[PDB]
């Protein structure tokens, strides 16, 4: 997250870190057994880490639980990142508490201009690299679909939206992939892709979770 702030320990209690020997992507806890992340975060051997603030220090509220199964969206396209969503099942249910909590799925899509909270452990530099070990947060509005498509012609589908600031300075970045975009208490986005970080006229692009709620519900009920 570039241009954000230190969230505070466990202030985003649905935020997960996906670990394969190291943090590589975020995700969002949607019930005690299931996490939503980006399909472009798929790999075998995922451990889900819940209750994290500093990802390099055991602070006492963590739960580390191996994934039993991953389900990439059936229409995921790794070239275009269309349908950039995946479900991860925990081998054992998480113990839900104030620091390890689920986020609700949308009942409807969010409007342009709605303010959202984006979070992650990604790079905090727009020019260079520095990784925070504690969770970063960013308040950012959903941008109009027209501003989004203007920035990325022929690359935006109905399954994507842009959020952030066209003037630059504030954005998601490397290591934020898969993490949450929460708006009005609902998981509306997944950190998906962009061009650079926090550059002018190159906002972040996010998977439009509201399009996938039926798929999520049906998939988790059958797995
Ligand atoms: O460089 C990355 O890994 C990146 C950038 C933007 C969004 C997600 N990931
Ligand atoms: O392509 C990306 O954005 C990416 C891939 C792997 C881990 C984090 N991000
Ligand atoms: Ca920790
Ligand atoms: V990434």
């Amino acid at each position: 997250i570039v241009g954000g702030y230190t969230c505070g320990a466990n202030t985003v209690p649905y935020q997960v870190s996906l670990n394969s020997g190291y943090h590589f992507c975020g995700g969002s806890l949607i019930n005690s057994q299931w996490v939503v992340s980006a399909a472009h975060c798929y790999k075998s051997g995922i451990q889900v880490r819940l209750g994290e603030d500093n990802i390099n220090v055991v602070e006492g509220n963590e739960q580390f639980i191996s994934a039993s199964k991953s389900i990439v969206h059936p229409s995921y396209n790794s070239n275009t990142l269309n349908n950039d969503i995946m479900l991860i099942k925990l081998k054992s249910a998480a113990s839900l508490n104030s620091r390890v909590a689920s986020i609700s799925l949308p009942t409807s899509c969010a409007s342009a201009g709605t303010q959202c909270l984006i979070s992650g452990w990604g790079n905090t530099k727009s020019s260079g690299t520095s990784y925070p070990d504690v969770l970063k947060c960013l308040k950012a509005p959903i941008l109009s679909d027209s501003s989004c498509k203007s920035a990325y012609p022929g690359q935006i589908t109905s399954n994507m939206f842009c959020a952030g600031y066209l003037e630059g300075g504030k954005d998601s970045c490397q290591g934020d992939s898969g993490g949450p975009v929460v708006c009005s208490g609902k998981l509306q986005g997944i950190v998906s892709w962009g061009s650079g970080c926090a550059q002018k006229n190159k906002p972040g692009v996010y998977t439009k979770v509201c399009n996938y709620v039926s798929w999520i519900k049906q998939t988790i009920a059958s797995n």
